[PDB]
């Protein structure tokens, strides 16, 4: 790779952010949470107003479409049953709210978004791979930020293996070869044990070799990912303003390196 | 097909309303034609708020993702050059775009949209096929106004055959079995010989049998739609009321009958 | 009353 | 008047445009006329990005508002009570929502705006008066569009005599010395006898000294503002393309000339 | 006042809650502040979709007009001048703006909004005065948010004495009888002395920023209690109605 | 019922 | 060159 | 000037 040490991710000229699905709805499921989602795009938007080239990898279109799908038929009943959801439905309701909102927030700052849907058999087909990745780099270098999802309306790949929307960026951010790659979970970072024990310490730095041996998916795809280049950071998208002090060199999260 | 004469299309349920590619952009390329984009969109809030089932297959990404495209271009030339375009990339940028347009002007009216992107090869395995329909009539029975649309960002067709957004219009319309399909072109409707010649009438009925022997793309997936139940009406998207004027029986358009 | 009760909770709001 | 046939009307510099409360809602009373409001908006962006200094003085808050708060009161009794409105609140809700929707539409062609509200007390103070229209030529040099109208919901002037919004428009454009104001009523024109009756012929041009011997509030500001240099020209806001054609020559509405 | 300790303001009915001009447009001055802006919108509609009667008096159209001005003017020059702002203006520009965001976030939630603009001689006339009272409580039973402000764009009141957007807000929520008014400046709280000196500690209790605590005081002696809090803090609103120590809490 | 009968139509779709 | 040079910046961009 | 005339029209507008 080419970032070892944490100081160095000042000059991370390539990025890609991949927002978790926990960092966009709620705990209670009663709407979005705009507070983490515009801080992000705050984040992103100062940091690609700076030179940067960012690529957010976003999510949590099924859970938004399931909100959306939930009000809309609890409006059709009648009033005598009030008295007394497919994810196909909610992934297509969901994108299309998802994208319109964060068209609305980037538009505040003056960038420009795109949205780019891949599935599983994109990434097999060589000249669709191929075309893809000229897209991407294409509207990279015009000042657009892309926003990339798995077609979960008329494919999902839930029913290295695309299996998720963390795989996905892991391929994407080792093929396009972006310099970081920030994995904003909704959990502090990675423990040594799971947090409900006696002894739960953030480990600030995996270290490939040993940590390898003694949550799993997001550990494959980074280590992945890091075996190709890429410097993965796991942060806390729960936390106010992560972005911006993970590459500003301050201990947040955990850091993928050798 | 069901309705024979013009004056029975009061007593359709299922529309299908294809917007053109020319019916979304101006002539001079300096923007959308937002008069007639609300101008339709308002008329398919009105007939939804009606009881009917509305189901738009949008085009035109292209040709708004150009226009974005080359202003992003033109504003990234250094001072020097001033002072002396992908489809895939437009495409994208393009679909956003349209897709937060279309969610504000629906949202005017308390009506939901969703985005359902698919692809040529998304119409020949049968179990893609089948979630497919289920996912639009599972949309429409909830009232949500599904917008159609081919994945042109990362698999364009144009690269029954569905070779543009046209065919997609009249294989949908009858898979889910709709009862009227109205394809908005950007001409009064059909003639007997093309506009510039002395005989230009306008064919305000086409006679399956003799008009079959004696736009093509058009005509023929309308010839297809027609003989599978569905009754196919083209109008000029340029009109004020047209769909309003179409469904309350005046003579608008070329209807394609037996 | 019995079409006032049957009616979607959409329609009464309309 | 500096413009005396209506063939001279295409170097009118500085206009503007009166949006009346029919031009905005719809008959039924279910939501805004989005086909109507969206074409004056492309018409007015295309005459604005083509050197002209257009500023709309925007009517019907109210109407919008009753509609929401109609919907909102609605949305608030008990289930017992379902089974078997203030114009200053109206106003409020209704200028918000308005100004929203201009914004947005605006936006869509790179457009921006601002939203001025005036009261009577406003127009006697003279500080007051020369401070209000040194902003509006301020913001009128930047290419902005500003939308007047007058502040209902805290003041509303109907509980030259400023007493609606056209009355307003006149005193407007007779102080910023507009070159042409469009009084976009819901009428086609100004007629010698009521619509309905024997005789009821459209006036193509109202001749000052005899037409005035022989719509009261509209004719009289008119006149007024026609005295003082501006030439006034009232059409009807329900057709298509009607700025487009007043400022292109065709013979389109009531032209007061001397 | 109907509240004494911080524990019972989990009970308060009206919220009337203040938006500094500092909590809306970042330092650099390159947009506004999302973060804050969003995250007071997303606390006011889970603290309005729960009962209470929230009615914002926002702040900062004069900064953000400023800043779309300030584009507006560099995107006009000719390219020769290129290679080598009035109040009113941007409080127009910025009022427009700042309403058509708030919207947008708003009806991310369901929630309604509307825009009431008073300005300084609407607070002598007794009619117009008990007219604005009767518009704000009819449109706070209808479970909608106004969102006060000052005529900025043709009467700017800075050119009790309503001065400026807090004793603005002070006259408000003690008119309408708030219970709790919540004052979202940009500092922590309320200091014994400045900062920068030794001895600055913070006040928890101010037992009975020379503006601010004028207001705080003046709408405490009728009845409202008033919590000034610090608006660059993550969940402020939810934690001061939570009861947990936050701010000055101005009582007796 | 006498509690989802007395209820205001917005909290019944919530 | 000389009309090019005495443009605003916003006819440039169009 | 060959700073100023070497910069991308939208770090200019900035
Ligand atoms: N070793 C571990 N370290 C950290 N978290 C763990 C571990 N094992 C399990 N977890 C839990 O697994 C969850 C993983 O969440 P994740 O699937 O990333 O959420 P999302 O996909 O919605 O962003 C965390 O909430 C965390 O509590
Ligand atoms: N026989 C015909 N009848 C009508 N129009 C025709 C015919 N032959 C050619 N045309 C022309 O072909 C064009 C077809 O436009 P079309 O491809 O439908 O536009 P879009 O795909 O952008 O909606 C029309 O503009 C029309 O002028
Ligand atoms: N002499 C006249 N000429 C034209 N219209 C008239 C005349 N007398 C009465 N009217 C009627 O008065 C109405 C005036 O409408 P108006 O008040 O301008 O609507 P708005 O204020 O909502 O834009 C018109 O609808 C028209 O039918
Ligand atoms: N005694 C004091 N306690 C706290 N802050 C003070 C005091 N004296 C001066 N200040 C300073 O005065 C400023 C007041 O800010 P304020 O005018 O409320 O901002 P705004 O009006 O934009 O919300 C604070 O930034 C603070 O640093
Ligand atoms: N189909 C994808 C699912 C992605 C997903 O849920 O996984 P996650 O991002 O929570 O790890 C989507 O659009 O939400
Ligand atoms: N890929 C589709 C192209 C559709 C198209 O251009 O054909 P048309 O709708 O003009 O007949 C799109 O999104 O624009
Ligand atoms: N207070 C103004 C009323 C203007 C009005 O209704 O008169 P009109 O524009 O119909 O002639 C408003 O905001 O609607
Ligand atoms: N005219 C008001 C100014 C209010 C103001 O700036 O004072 P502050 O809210 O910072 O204490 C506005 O719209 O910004
Ligand atoms: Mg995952
Ligand atoms: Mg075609
Ligand atoms: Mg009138
Ligand atoms: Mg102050």
């Amino acid at each position: 790779p080419t970032f070892t040490e944490r100081s160095q991710l000042k000059y991370a000229r390539r990025l890609v952010v991949k927002l978790g699905s926990a960092v966009i709805t709620r705990e209670d499921n009663h709407g979005l949470a705009l507070g983490r989602l515009a801080s992000i795009v705050e984040q992103v938007a100062e940091c690609h107003l700076e030179g940067r080239e960012v690529m957010m990898v976003t999510s949590g279109a099924v859970a938004f479409g399931k909100q959306k799908l939930a009000q809309e038929l609890l409006m059709s009943l009648s009033m005598r049953e009030t008295l007394n959801l497919e994810p196909r439905a909610a992934a297509a309701v969901g994108q299309s709210g998802l994208m319109s909102l964060y068209d609305a927030m980037f538009a505040q700052y003056g960038v420009k978004i795109a949205q780019v849907l891949v599935t599983k058999p994109d990434f097999y087909n060589e000249e669709t791979r191929n075309n893809l990745f000229c897209t991407l780099s294409e509207l990279i270098s015009l000042n657009i930020v892309p926003i990339i999802n798995t077609n979960d309306a008329v494919s999902p790949p839930m029913f290295i293996p695309i299996k998720d929307n963390d795989s996905l960026s892991a391929m994407l951010a080792a093929e396009v070869q972006a310099d970081l790659l920030i994995l904003m979970s909704d959990v502090d970072g990675i423990y040594n044990k799971p947090p409900w024990e006696d002894g739960a310490k953030l480990m600030h730095t995996y270290t490939s070799d040993d940590s390898n041996s003694i949550m799993d998916s997001k550990v494959k795809a980074a280590t992945w990912a890091l075996d190709r280049g890429v410097s993965v950071v796991i942060c806390n998208g729960m936390q106010e303003k992560a972005i911006k002090t993970i590459i500003g060199g301050r201990k947040v999260g955990t850091f993928f390196t050798e």
